């Protein structure tokens, strides 16, 4: 009835406590990323430190293949190296109160999607783009997380076989061309460096240079959008991530979308809940689960 | 309790009479091209004048989109050019038995699958490599269905963003690089001209100008069973088709798979059912249907 929310991701962790779909409480702080392995046993600790008490269950929502309680990194560029990591085991030490874990962005899913009409939507996908770029698939008005929870890894499905190597170690994934982190590591090295806030700055002036970095973006991510519709028939997809929030963006990727035959085209939106969902969802799927 | 199965395609049209999973009565007559959206009556007229009396119910197994007994054409020129066909009421002139209709290759899945250890693969895609690609995807132990019979196209998914253009419009599909009419379409066109399978030959040979045409198509299916295994948790693929049981070609599919990472691995086979599977497949499928 009272519930202890975790968003583990890249760059940050969020914490809050959940009680009746509402958020209090809420905390974050950086995540470790030099000797993670060890580096992460302690933050958690520290987590559960300051909210112990507070809480009857903990909802975990990280990146990563969450299946058993061990997070195993596809793209492990995005902890700093981190492969993998006891994540249940690690949350024993501290509570001995029932513990659920699942994706960052399945978790998203499902706070995106149980708001909508479960009627005229039942195979619905949330997309972000942000440090990574991942998903979360609803097929049938239900989260897809059989068997080990590899459901929804979206972003390492292929956007172009002559593209860059992906973290993961396989070529052209979506997200080696259309990430926070491809955006990145192409607009860093330029001259001056630019962050990839900075180089939107530019594209938004009309930058050709810039223009490039963005349009190949936005492109893989409306074919990615394009592949879900003409494969799942996904019939509503929602877009977020500190790059599908972008001013200028979503709209990019839409005009791709409609370019192409009107059997590749659905209702693409903006996420209504933005760096909250993830904590949001992953507490109503751990509810779900208890019955 | 017995049962017309058809199996309408680009090439050929196959009927049988399906009675407790066998097949009897096996015809096969060529699918017609020229004045399709009338040619197709008559031959299907034709079809169950011959069949009359020794059927109880029809099972329905061919290309395109098919929802509510309407046959719309993804890429048409699998079809001489026929964008859509009223293929539920045409079969009505004939008999007021009742209808089934799917996929060809949704139902050949069906075929393919109801051997398979249900406990051991319940994330389940058979592929065809044909005149044109698809797939039929089983999910849960479950033919992915709704809710307009879209799920499955996965031969108009992305291979290559500067690939060539599709019949469906989009640039760069699965088909328009891997199937048997792309290939075709590049081996026609030598001099002197070549069938696929005569490309097949030389690539045997190791022709490097055959063996590129059919590396260019073995790589783009590697790549969406990679595709299907990283965003779906595929657990087994099957692929069949004049191209996939291709002697040579599932072997150097496999030697792509397994350049990539692991978290892209999977059981990839030969599918047992050849030309059959799309007549058994639909006959199960509008049995499973009326209980
Ligand atoms: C560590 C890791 O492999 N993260 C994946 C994926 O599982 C995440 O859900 C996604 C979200 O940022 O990005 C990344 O692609
Ligand atoms: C007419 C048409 O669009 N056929 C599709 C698809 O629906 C078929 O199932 C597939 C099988 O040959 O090829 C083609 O990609
Ligand atoms: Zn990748
Ligand atoms: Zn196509």
């Amino acid at each position: 009835m009272r519930c202890l929310a975790l968003d583990i991701g890249g760059t940050k962790i969020a914490s809050a406590i959940v009680t009746d779909g509402k958020i209090e409480q809420r905390q974050q702080i950086a995540t470790p990323q030099a000797d993670a392995a060890n580096a992460m046993h302690d933050t958690l600790a520290n987590i559960l430190a300051l909210y112990a008490g507070q809480f009857d269950y903990v909802a975990v929502a990280s990146t990563g293949i969450i299946n058993h309680g061990v997070l195993t990194a596809l793209n492990p560029k995005n902890l700093g190296g981190l492969a993998e990591f006891p994540l249940k085991e690690s949350i024993a030490r501290h509570t001995d109160k029932p513990i659920g874990l699942l994706n960052d962005v399945q978790a998203a899913a499902c706070a995106e999607y149980k708001d909508e009409d479960k009627n005229a939507v039942q195979n619905f996908v949330f997309i972000t783009v942000s440090t990574g770029v991942g998903g979360g698939i609803i097929l049938e008005r239900r989260l897809l997380t059989e068997p080990n929870g590899v459901a929804g890894h979206i972003g390492h499905t292929l956007a172009d076989p002559n593209g860059p190597v992906c973290g993961c170690g396989r070529v052209g994934c979506v997200e080696a061309v259309a990430a926070g982190r491809a955006i990145e590591a192409v607009s860093s090295q330029w001259n001056p460096p630019c962050t990839p806030k900075q180089a939107f700055e530019l594209f938004r002036k009309n930058d050709e240079k810039a223009t490039a970095l963005i349009q190949r973006s936005a492109s893989a991510i409306a074919n990615l959008i394009a592949d879900l519709v003409i494969g799942l028939d996904v019939q509503k997809v929602v877009v977020g991530g500190s790059v599908g929030l972008a001013e200028g963006y979503l709209p990019l990727v839409k005009q791709y979308l409609n370019t192409m035959p009107h059997f590749y085209h659905c209702t693409v939106e903006q996420a209504r809940h933005g760096q909250d969902a993830g904590l949001l969802g992953a507490a109503w799927w751990v509810a779900d689960c208890l019955k």
